[PDB]
């Protein structure tokens, strides 16, 4: 019977094109290969932010008294086979992971 | 600003034990060695610093009308693993945040 700070919602990517990499550049993701027409694709889970303000005091069950507060994605980094067009590689690319509660005094 | 939980960040390159997307518990190859070329299995992991950041549960948190605490949240990655049978590339959890979780009192 519990329930969350913030409202999640999270959704599959399986045709991700464009990411941010772990040193901040943006790459190509390859959603597909093709090996002799055996085909591998890359999936994503992702999990963002519904509201950013689910109650209207921002984020549920806050003491809205003392703290302002809303609700925000944050990322984590998820090895992707990628081009920055210079180079076809394997790199930690950034994900929505999460939604969660910022506090503000 | 102020998260309402506190995060941990890990990398983590000797992962063993692992659950599935199907909820199985399988094992990770943390290290392949093909000819003299070694592949380390990298992952990056958020876990909770506390279950209790203040003694009423999550911080900034309404506590008289609301219980609460603080826990990790996961996504799924590929990675190579291995059950009873066989060796393969399987979806599992792994720790990327730490969200705070309600309870009406
Ligand atoms: C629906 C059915 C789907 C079936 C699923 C099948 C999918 C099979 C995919 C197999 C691809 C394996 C692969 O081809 O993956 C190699 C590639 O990921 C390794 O490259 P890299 O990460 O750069 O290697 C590290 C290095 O291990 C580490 O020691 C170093 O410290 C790092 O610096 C770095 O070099």
């Amino acid at each position: 019977g519990e329930f969350s700070v913030c409202d999640s919602v999270s959704v599959w990517v399986g045709d991700k094109t464009t990411a941010t990499d772990i040193k901040g550049k943006e790459v190509t993701v390859l959603a597909e290969v093709n090996i002799n027409n055996s085909v591998f694709r890359q999936y994503f889970f992702e999990t963002k932010c519904r509201a950013s303000n689910p109650v209207e005091s921002g984020c549920r069950g806050i003491d809205s008294k003392h703290w302002n507060s809303y609700c925000t994605t944050t990322h984590t980094f998820v090895k992707a086979l990628t081009t920055d067009e210079k180079q076809a590689a394997w790199r930690f690319i950034r994900i929505d992971t999460a939604c969660v509660c910022v506090l503000s005094r």
